[PDB]
């Protein structure tokens, strides 16, 4: 799967 | 709620 | 897109 | 970091 990154700042990974 | 986007296309995001 | 739900409890949506 | 799974298959989850 792939991990896409984003920020809330706190960094989070969206794993698909 | 907020939606943070890791990618804006296969839109990928986190809703909180 | 589809929103998958999970919990951290706080409920979050993973939008793909 | 923690990984919360919305789905465990096209595994979908949030890494924090």
């Amino acid at each position: 799967a792939k991990v896409f990154f984003a920020a809330d700042a706190a960094i989070i990974g969206l794993m698909v």
